[PDB]
């Protein structure tokens, strides 16, 4: 996939449910998905219980992550050590 990693990135997470998100910049998660926790552009754009993360596949497009950026409920996902 990508050659470089996203700056500010935190870690990889694993969804535990299928949350269909349909927005202009939402993050669709599927029960058993892989998403990376990254620092959004601002916390004022983040919701309560939802953070800015990108899917594993999207990572491959890290080249244009700026267009892969999305949001997802952390309480609906799990942290991957």
């Amino acid at each position: 996939g990508r050659l470089d990693l996203p700056p500010g990135f935190m870690f990889k997470v694993q969804a535990q449910h299928d949350y269909t998100a349909t927005d202009t910049d939402e993050l669709q998660l599927k029960a058993g998905d892989v998403v990376l926790v990254i620092p959004f552009q601002n916390p004022e754009e983040q919701d309560e219980g939802w953070l800015m993360g990108v899917k594993e596949s999207d990572w491959n497009q890290h080249k244009k992550l700026e267009k892969c950026r999305g949001v997802f409920p952390e309480n609906f996902t799990e942290r991957v050590p």
